[PDB]
C-alpha cells in the first residue's frame, strides 16, 4: 500500500491517484504555477505542475512519442516546428528527431520549468534544449502566435503540449475555437497541428470544447488516445490537417518515413499508427 | 476536490499507486467464505462490484471489459456452439457471450454464489437476465475442480472464457493461472477451440503477467495480446487469447462486422476497427 | 492497515491534517437545505453523525463530549431549573441536561429538522428518549431568531449551553458566535445564570478561537476554558464557560460529587476529580 | 484538504492521519527501522520511524515535558538518570534541566537516529548531547540494562523514551513484566521509573500489559495521559515508584522545586501536574 509519503494527483474530482514518493528534488512556487520533481516508486522521476505529473520516468516515452510522431510522420517534409509548452524538453527531443526538420521552435511561458528541466529531469531533453536546430522562448505561447501572425511566419507541424484544458488557467486561451484560428494562420497550406485535449472519459464537455475548435478550422481532423498510468487516464490527441490524412498511411509507409529520417523510438510504428487511427476514444457508456 | 470524498474508496492498484473513489452509497456489505464483496454507487463509475477492495465491474465501464474479454475470441471462432466461462460472477461474460446466435450452450462457474446472488439482486444492467437464459447453465464450484471433472467426463468446448479475480492478488484463482492448469483447458476444447483469460497488468505486474504469458505459450500455438484502458480498475488490462487453429490477426475489419451482423451481435464498443487495433497495439511496459 | 479501507471518511480537521477512518455500512445521506448529513457506522468509533464532513458525535467517544460539555456547567449552578440548548441535534446535549433532577424545563433549538428526525431514527444510543422527556421542548429555528424572540418575550434562564457546528467551518452557525450574540445570551439568562459553549479547537485554529473567548469575556465577568481529547474529531475540544456569579474554580470534587448525587446524576466520565483537572489543565496551543 | 505532498500516519489499523508535507530532508533506511526527517505545514519539522512521527517542533514539548518533569519532579533529589530510548535528545534535553542531576545517560539502539537528529533536528537536542554530564550509549537497552545489573549500576529516575509497545519490534522486550523487574534492580531504594505506555483508547490490550507489568514491580503506580496532537491521540504515560508519591506533590512544591533546580518549561507546571494526576485516562466507552 503506497506511503508513508504520498502525492495526491487529481484526477477528475471524484476519483485521485495516490502515489508513493521516495524523494522530492525540487519544489519552487514560480509566478505561473507551483512546480515539484519528486522521484516516485512506480513511475520514477516526476515532474509536477499544480498537483498533476506532466511526465514521467518510466512512461513518458508513451506521450511524447504519441503526441509527436503520428504530425510528424503524416506531414511529407516537415522543415519547421512549432511547440507551445513542453517544458520538460522531451516533445522538442522527439520533433527534432526527425532529420527533415531544420528548425524547432519551443515556447514555454515559464523559465522555472525549463530551468528545473534542464538540471534535474536529464532523461527527458537529453540535450535537446541545446540541439543548433533548436530555440528555447520564454513566453506566453498566445503572445508568440500573435507575433508570429503579424511577421508572417509559417511552420509545417504545431504541437501544443500544454497544460490541461479541463484545470489550467495559464493555457486557456490557448485551447479556443479563436486561438486555432490562428495557429491556422501561421501553418503553411499543407500544415499540421496537434494537441493534447485532456480526456474524453472524464472531462467530456472540456474535450468537446478542443475539439469543435479543431474541426471549425481544419478540415482533416484525427482523434487518437493513449494510456499514460502516470496520469491515470488514456490522454486525448486530436491532429488536425490542412491536406495530408493520417487514415490514409499503411503501417508500411510510415515505418518507412521514420526509417527514411533516422527516428528511434520505444514505442510508435507503422503498426502503432494503425491502431491509433482505428481505436475509439473511451466515453462514459452508462 | 482533490482528495474525493467524504466516503472515498482506496482501489489498491500497484501496491505503490492506489485510485481514491468517491462513493455516495453502499448497498451491501457481506464476507463470503472466499472473499470480502460490497456493492457501491461511486460519483464516477455508478454502480460497482468490489472484491476485496478491488473493483470488478462497473455501470460506466463495464462493457469496455466484457466486450474486450469476450467479442474479439468468438468472433475469432467460425462457430462458437459451446461457451465455457470460469469466474464472471456479476453475469456480464455471460450476457456477451449469449448475443452470438451460434451460441447452442454455455455454462458459467463461479465459485462464489454470494456473488452470482448479490449480482442478480444488485446489478441488473450487469446481467440483464442472462443467468435465466434457456442457453445458459450457471454452476456454483471451484473452476480447478470444474475442469478437472470435465476432463473426466470427456466434455469439450468451443470457447473458454476465463473471467477471474487478478492473477496477481488472488488467491483463490491462483492454481488456475498455471502452465498446468492450461494443459488442462486444453483438453477440454474441441481441435479448434480458442481460450481467452484477462491476465492482470503487464505494466504494473510483468512478472505474473509474463507467468500467465508463458503458460498460454506452452498450450497454444496462437497467441494474441491485447489490452484496454479501464478506467474504474485504474489501468488497461491485459488479455491473453490462445488459439489452436484460427487466427485473430487475420480478420480484417469487414469479417469482424461480418460475422457480428450475421450473429445479431449488438455492442456498445467492440467493432471490426476495434479489432483491427486490438490487434495492432503493443501492450504497456514500463520503460525505464 | 496503514490505509483504512477499503470504504474510508476522509474527516477534515485543520485542511492541512486530516483523519482517514473506516466506514463498515452507511445509514442514511441527506442533502438537507443547511448541511449534507450522513449517518454511518465507522470500526474505530461505532456509529457516527456527519455534518458536512465532520463527525459531531460516536458511540464510542460521545460521551466524552456530551459530559464535558454539559456537567461542569449545569454543576456550577446550584439550582438549574431552566435549560436552554442551542443546536445539539443528535439530543445526547439534552439528554445529559435533563438528569439534573433541579430541571424542571429543558428547551432545545436546532435550524436543521433533517438532523433532529436522522438522529431520532438511526442514533438512538444518543438521544436514547431524551426528545419526548415531559420537561424538554425541540424547536427547529434557528438559534439566532430564537434568541431575538426569548428577548422580546423577556425569557430567562439558567443555563444556556452552545452544541453548534465548529466557528472555524459553519456558516449557519457563524452569527451565534459574536459578541453581539453572547449579548443577546446574557440578555436571556438569570442575575446568577452560566452560559458554556464548545469554541472548535485553540492548538489548530487559535483566531477562531480567541474571537469566541473575547466575545464571552465582553460579556461575562467569570470565564473558564477547558478542553478534552475527542479521538473521532481528532483533537481536544476547547469548552469556554461564562457565569454571571458562579465560579466553577471554586468548587471542590467533594461538592461536585455531592451535587451530582443529590441530583441523581450518572456519567460515565464526568466526576469531581474530572472538574478539578478540568479548571487546571492549561488549552493546547502551537509551542512553536 | 491535505496536499499535494501528504505523510499517512498510521494510528489505530481503522484510523490514520493525512498530513501535508512541505519537504523531506533525510530518508534513511538503518538497519532497525526506516528514518525520515520532513517538515510538515503543521507541525513543522518531524521525525519519524516506521511511518510514525515521534517527535514535531511544535508539540515535541508537550510530549517530552510531561515524559520527564512528573517523575524528575516527584524525585527529591535525582542525580542519576537514565534514558532508554530518546534518539532525537529531547528527553536528554529535559531531563538535563534539573539542576540536581549530576549524570544522565541516554542508550538508543540505533545510531543513525542520534546523527541525523545532530544533524537535522537542533531544535530538539538543543545541544544536550555534548553536555558534560550526558553520556550517549549506542546499544539495545534490553543488553545496556542486563550489563548494569552484572555490574551494580544504580538510577534515581530511569525513563522510557521508546517506539510504541502496540507496533515496535525493536522495542517489545522492553515492555515486559521480567523487564520492569530489571529495572528495578538497577534503582535506588527510592527510584522512579516512568515510560509511555501507547494509547489506552486505540490500543488498551497492548497498555493493560505494560501497566500490569509495572504494577507487578512497583508498589506505586501513577498513570496520566497527554494529548499530542501530531501522533493522533492523547499519549499515556506510566510512573511507576519505590517510595514518592506523584499524588500527593502539591502545585506548589512542583512550582518550589522546579524553582530551585533552575527548570524553565513551556507546559508543565504545579497545575498541570495536579490535572494530570486528576484526570482518568481515555477509553472506548461503548
Ligand atoms: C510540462 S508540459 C506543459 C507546459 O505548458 C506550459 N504552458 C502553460 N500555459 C502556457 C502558455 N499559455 N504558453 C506557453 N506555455 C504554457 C507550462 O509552463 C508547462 O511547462
Ligand atoms: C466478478 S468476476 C471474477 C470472479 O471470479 C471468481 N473466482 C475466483 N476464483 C475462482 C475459482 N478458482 N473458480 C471459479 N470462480 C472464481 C470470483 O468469485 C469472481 O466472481
Ligand atoms: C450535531 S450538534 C451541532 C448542531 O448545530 C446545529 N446548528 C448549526 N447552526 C445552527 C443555528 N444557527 N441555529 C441552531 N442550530 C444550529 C446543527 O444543525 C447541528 O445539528
Ligand atoms: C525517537 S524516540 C524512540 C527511540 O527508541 C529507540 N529504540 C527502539 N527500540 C529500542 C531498544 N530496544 N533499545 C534502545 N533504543 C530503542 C529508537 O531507536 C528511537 O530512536
Ligand atoms: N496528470 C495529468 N493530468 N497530466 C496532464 C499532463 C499533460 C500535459 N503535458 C505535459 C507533458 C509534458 N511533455
Ligand atoms: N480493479 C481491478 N484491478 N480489477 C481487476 C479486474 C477484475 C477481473 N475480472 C472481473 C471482471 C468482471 N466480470
Ligand atoms: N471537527 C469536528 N469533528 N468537530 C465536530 C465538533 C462537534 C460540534 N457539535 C457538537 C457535536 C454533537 N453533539
Ligand atoms: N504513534 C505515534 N505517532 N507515536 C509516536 C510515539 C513516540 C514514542 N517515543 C518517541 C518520542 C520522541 N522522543
Amino acid at each position: 500500500v503506497p506511503g508513508p509519503i504520498t502525492l495526491i494527483e487529481p484526477l477528475s474530482g471524484n476519483t485521485s491517484l495516490l502515489i508513493k514518493i521516495n524523494a522530492i528534488h525540487s519544489v519552487k512556487k514560480s509566478p505561473y504555477q507551483e512546480i515539484i520533481i519528486a522521484d516516485t516508486e512506480d513511475y520514477g522521476r516526476v515532474l509536477i505542475l499544480d498537483d498533476y505529473i506532466q511526465s514521467s520516468y518510466v512512461d513518458e516515452q508513451y506521450y511524447h512519442e504519441s503526441l509527436v510522431h503520428p504530425a510528424m510522420a503524416t506531414h511529407p517534409n516537415p522543415r519547421d516546428v512549432l511547440i507551445l509548452g513542453g517544458g520538460e524538453g522531451a516533445t522538442l527531443r522527439e520533433a527534432l528527431k526527425h532529420g527533415t526538420v531544420k528548425r524547432a521552435v519551443m515556447v514555454d511561458i515559464d523559465r522555472d520549468v525549463v530551468e528545473l528541466s534542464r538540471a534535474y529531469l536529464p532523461q527527458m531533453h537529453q540535450g535537446a534544449f541545446d540541439d543548433p536546430r533548436a530555440k528555447v522562448v520564454i513566453q506566453d505561447g498566445f503572445v508568440y502566435v500573435e507575433e508570429a501572425i503579424k511577421a508572417g511566419d509559417k511552420y509545417d507541424v504545431i504541437i501544443m503540449d500544454l497544460t490541461d484544458p479541463y484545470s489550467s488557467d495559464i493555457a486557456k486561451q490557448l485551447y479556443t475555437r479563436e486561438f486555432f484560428a490562428k495557429i491556422r494562420r501561421i501553418l503553411n497550406d499543407d500544415g499540421v497541428v496537434v494537441t493534447q485535449a485532456g480526456n474524453s472519459f472524464y472531462f467530456p464537455a472540456e474535450y468537446d470544447m478542443v475539439l469543435e475548435g479543431v474541426k471549425a478550422n481544419f478540415p482533416i481532423v484525427a482523434e487518437y488516445e493513449v494510456w499514460i498510468p502516470s496520469f491515470g487516464y488514456a490522454v486525448n490527441f486530436i491532429l488536425g490537417s490542412l491536406r495530408y490524412d493520417p487514415h490514409a498511411l499503411t503501417p508500411s509507409e510510415v515505418d518507412e518515413r521514420l526509417r527514411a529520417r533516422g527516428v528511434k523510438t520505444a514505442f510508435y510504428t507503422g503498426r502503432v499508427h494503425l491502431a491509433l487511427m482505428n481505436m475509439p476514444i473511451h466515453r462514459k457508456l452508462r
